[PDB]
This record gives C-alpha cells, sequence and structure tokens, in this order.
C-alpha cells in the first residue's frame, strides 16, 4: 500500500518541505525546500545548529564595522548557511526570503537579492538552485520583474492572497508564486469550511485555472496549509510546500489522495485575461478593494519583520559572546 | 444662557459644519463647511434639493457623450452645486472631496482637483474659498504637496489616522488636516476622554505641529460624542455633524479650553521626516495596523458612496433623457 505522501506525488504535485530544520526533511524526499523568517528564527534557536550560527557570526564580525553592520551581515550569512545545507539534502531548489523590512523598497529588495545570490555563489551554489522569496507588494513584484529579466535571478512570490497579485506576478514573468491557502480561509472563517467551499482553496483554484488557460509558465506552489482537507482538494497542483507535521501525517498514512487539479481540466475554468503589471494606480486600487488580501499582506509583513528583529537580537547576543570570548 | 456650542467657540475652536444640508447649518453659525461622499449622497436624496441635482444632471447631459461621461460630469457638478450654495451661507470655506476612487493615483488626483477648482471658477467662486479634500495615502499627500505649491490650491487631508501621515502632511505644506478621533478609538475599543486613543493621537499631532511651528491647521473630525469633543476643546477647528451641533446648541453644559499652542508645545515629540522617503513612509505606516486598516477601509467606504451617487445620477439622467 502506497503512503498518502507518495500518492500526492503520483497525483502530479511536487512536494516541498517548509522548514529550516534541514536534518528532518530528507525522509520525505522533497523536491525543493522553503524557508522564511519564522522558520529561520526557529532553526537558529536549536542548539544542534550552533555551529552554523557561529560561522555566520564570525562572518558578520569580519565584514561589519559597527555592531549593527556586523549583526546585519551575520543575519544574511545565516540564511545562506541554512540554504547551503538544505541544498545538500534536496535535489532541487531552496527559497531564501529577502528581508521583509524591505517590502516597500524595490531598489533595496533588488540589491538584497543580488547580495544573497552573491553569498550563495561564494559558497559554491549556482543561482539556478535558489529562489529569492519576496513579499507580493507592488514594490516586491516590480523587484522580481527586474531580477528575473535583468539578472536571471529566479523569484518566489510570497504573501500572496489575491488573484490581483497573481495576475501581476504572471505578467512580471516570475518563476514561481506561493498563494496562501490557510490564511485566506482564516479571514473568512472569522467573518470553518468543507474543502469544496474553502475560500483559500477556491482562490488557489482560480489562480491555477487562469495561469493554465492563458499559458503562463509561472509555477504555482500552494502554501500555508491548515489541514489535509485543503491539501487533498488541491492534489495535482504544480507544487505544495508543507510544514514537517503535515509531511509526517502524509508519510505515516495510507489514506487515499487522487488528482483533483490538472492543466487540461483547469484551463476551461480560467477567467478572461486582465492586466495590472503596467498600471500602478489600478493595481493599488483593485488590491485595496480586497480587504482580506490587503489586511493579510499588511499583517504578514509585520509578522515577518518581527521575526527578523527577533533574529537580530539572537545574533546580537551571540556576537557579544564572540567579542567577549 | 450661553450654549455649549458658544462655549466651544469661546474655548478657541472654530466650528465647522459637516453636512450637505446647507439650509440646516446657518443656525449654528459655522465658520467653514465640510462635505464628503456619504454626506453628498444623503443630501442628494433629499427632495428639497431636487433643483440642484436637476441642474447637475442637465450639466452632465450637455458635457458628456457616453452615458458614463454624462453621469461622471453630473457627479462633479453636484459637488460644486452644493459647495456653491454652502459658500453663500458660511463666511469661510467649503471642503469638496476628490473622487476617492483616485486615492492611489497622484496624477489623476491633481487633475481632478484642478477640474473642481475650474468648475468653481465657472460658477464665480474664488479658489481661496475652497478646500480640496484628499485621502491621506502616499499618493494623496504628494498630490496635495503639488496642488499647494505649484497651483496655490488649498487641501484638506482626510482619512488621517496616524502621526506618520500627519508628519508627511505638515512637511508637504498642506493647508489643513482632518485627523479622525472616533475611528481610532473604535479600533482599540474593538475609555475615559483622557485615555481615549483617538484623543491622544490628535493631541500628539497637535503638540507636534505647535512645537515645530507648522502652519497646517488641525481640524479634529469623526466625533462620536461630546466627551471626545470636550477633551479637545481649544483645537484649531472641529468639523461636526448636525446631530452634535444640535446637541451643543441646545445644551448648557460647560466647555472650557483644554488645548492651546502654548501648553501643547511642551508635549511635542522630537522632529522626524517622511515626505522625501516613500519606502520609509510606507514601511512605518504599515507598522501601524490601526491606521493602515482604517485608511484602507475608509477608501472602500467612500468609493461605495460614490458608486451609490453614480446610480442615483444614472436614474435621473435616464428620467431626463426619457422625459
Amino acid at each position: 500500500a502506497t503512503s498518502s505522501l507518495e500518492q500526492l506525488k503520483k497525483a502530479g504535485t511536487h512536494v516541498v518541505a517548509d522548514s529550516g530544520d534541514f536534518e528532518a526533511i530528507s525522509k520525505y524526499e522533497p523536491q525543493d525546500s522553503t524557508t522564511n523568517p519564522s522558520l529561520i528564527l526557529a532553526a537558529s534557536k536549536l542548539e544542534k545548529y550552533a555551529r552554523f550560527i557561529d560561522a555566520a557570526v564570525e562572518y558578520g564580525r569580519k565584514h561589519g564595522k559597527t555592531d549593527h553592520e556586523k549583526i546585519e551581515n551575520a543575519m544574511d550569512k545565516i540564511l545562506v548557511e541554512f540554504g547551503t545545507q538544505i541544498l545538500k539534502v534536496v535535489p532541487g531548489r531552496v527559497s531564501t526570503e529577502v528581508d521583509a523590512r524591505l517590502s516597500f523598497d524595490k531598489k533595496a529588495t533588488v540589491k538584497k537579492a543580488l547580495h544573497i545570490i552573491k553569498l550563495y555563489k561564494d559558497a559554491g551554489v549556482p543561482k539556478e538552485r535558489v529562489l529569492i522569496k519576496i513579499a507580493s507588494t507592488w514594490e516586491g513584484i516590480q523587484a522580481a520583474r527586474e531580477l528575473e529579466v535583468k539578472h536571471g535571478i529566479h523569484c518566489n512570490m510570497t504573501l500572496l492572497f489575491s488573484f490581483t497579485q497573481a495576475v501581476a506576478c504572471a505578467e512580471a514573468n516570475v518563476t514561481l508564486i506561493s498563494p496562501f491557502v490557510g490564511r485566506i480561509m482564516d479571514f473568512y472563517k472569522a467573518l470553518d469550511y468543507t474543502a469544496e467551499t474553502d475560500p483559500g482553496v477556491l482562490s488557489v483554484k482560480k489562480i491555477y485555472s487562469y495561469y493554465k488557460r492563458h499559458g503562463y509558465a509561472t509555477e504555482v506552489m500552494a502554501a500555508s496549509f491548515r489541514n489535509l482537507d485543503e491539501l487533498k482538494a488541491l492534489a495535482g497542483i504544480d507544487n505544495m510546500t508543507l510544514p514537517l507535521n503535515l509531511l509526517e501525517q502524509l508519510y505515516e498514512s495510507t489514506d487515499p489522495i487522487e488528482n483533483k487539479l490538472n492543466s487540461e481540466s483547469a484551463k476551461e475554468e480560467g477567467v478572461e485575461k486582465v492586466s495590472f503589471i503596467n498600471d500602478e494606480p489600478h493595481f493599488r486600487y483593485v488590491l485595496n478593494e480586497d480587504q482580506m488580501a490587503t489586511e493579510k499582506l499588511s499583517d504578514g509583513i509585520r509578522k515577518f519583520s518581527a521575526d527578523i528583529e527577533a533574529l537580530y537580537k539572537l545574533v546580537e547576543e551571540k556576537m557579544l559572546e564572540h567579542h567577549h570570548h
């Protein structure tokens, strides 16, 4: 009997592991890996990974002049340390997220992505194995647009809650999008569901159908799963990134998972072509009319920014230990 | 038997009437008047003002080619018709709101403001008597910045919920800001007059302006009740709905000065800057969940009132075409 995990892969979905705990992911045989500020913070606290934090702290000490510069450099190196280790375990790519504090700064986001890519190159990792992960604000989408076409740097568009964001991303020729399933459902829940009626599931289906109808090459990676019913409803979608607990539930089970989403079927549901990438006021207005997406994007940026500030303090403490000892 | 309303004026606050019902406002002897989408919709539904709506519809029918253009032109004329009548009643200014659907479009907001001013000029109204009301997005603030310095067009910055927006507005040299008192309190409630977060926010803004010598007028807006009002007595201006004005007109309850520039100066925080740094403004505003969510919803709400006015005008335009 085939595990639920293998059945998902057979249904046509690539499995992606959402964790910084790279030691824990290999048994699920994921294709790619994703990290984000919450996951990096969590992993950075684990005593077993102390040597990677130490290496990052030494790096930051070397390159910064002010303690602030030292700390910020070290935080960059932490992302790359974990990413490099992950790439030893997965055959595909790792997603490394641009500082969320830069979500409203296109120029700074482009420069940060270029810097992260350079650090990977210095570590012997080619840019083809990296997805630079960027919040799906107007500025983030435009940053990705530049990185993809000007630099050949592949981007993963995250904190994506709306069809409006997804259209803009497709037009920007981004490599991959990560529409959030669970957080969409969270909003309308407060204002639970069956999988067929789940607003997050319906949103991702709409985005998928559109991409496939109009022939956009951008990969769709469903993200932020709350339960296996959401997952089962989207089986067949290009990629899913999943937390370790849900991977373990799929791994241990033989419960059936069959194809639900496929390009040939979904094409017929795709809505008529629209456009946003060239009209900033129109994008901002239409996005603003989506209360859920506006509020969840805004909150996601604050949450990830708080996780980065927590990482900063963790690094400050270690940097001090290094200086003293 | 000095009314509460009169004591408010004596406390140093200019009283502004928040209403499109211009026949109802003279009783309170307001200095200025404010209108917005919600109020314009409400007054347009009143039968005593049918002749002004008819005039606006006739105007739209003349200038538009498509029905859409006719309706949109009529909407502009409705705003200007009411504003023109208000200016016969009040000695001071009228606030007329730029299409909230343009809140994220600096260029279109500037052009719309220029158009409204031209329409007022056509009606014989001098531009110094008009305040162009603009939502306090980054785009709106930059639009106001241009209107003030390039065109000498005076702006009233609305949907203002944060110190961040207030700083940018002062640096942009805007004529007036309208910080919302009640909606700020609404968020955090979901308080005494001294602990009311709306009151504290407005006091923070007022103190900052006065300490640093910014000439921008502070008009506290969006009151729920008299407790918030009394805590802010002495502030430059308050815009008040007819129900609150009536309450104050009929009441004898005491109102004394609480806010003045000389006392407030001492509470003002250190000078900061936002007007020249778009990413910084956007990041810091986004860190203020209340302000972000209230600005966002305020734009949706005013956009909904414009769509409702559109449908009212559409129906009249059809009646005019048919009959």
